[PDB]
């Protein structure tokens, strides 16, 4: 298991997912969630691109696989939410 399943829950994906899964529900979601969609959700947005990031990121999916999504903000880049 996983700490945390919030991000793959944005992704529309399971915790095991693998990297094709990761990269089509990140398509499907900001498809969804662009601001100039009429769906669009600017904060919903934001939370995908990170999910995406982090969760494609090996490193990163390890630490908040183990760790959860604060634990893996910490200590971040500024310009990071």
């Amino acid at each position: 298991m996983v700490k945390e399943t919030k991000l793959y829950d944005l992704l529309g994906v399971s915790p095991s997912a693998n990297e094709q899964e990761l990269k089509k529900g990140y398509r499907k979601a900001a498809l969804k969630y662009h601001p100039d969609k009429p769906t669009g959700d600017t904060e919903k947005f934001k939370e995908i691109s990170e999910a995406f990031e982090i969760l494609n990121d090996p490193q990163k999916r390890e630490i908040y696989d183990q760790y959860g999504l604060e634990a893996a903000r910490s200590g971040g880049p500024s310009f990071g939410p």
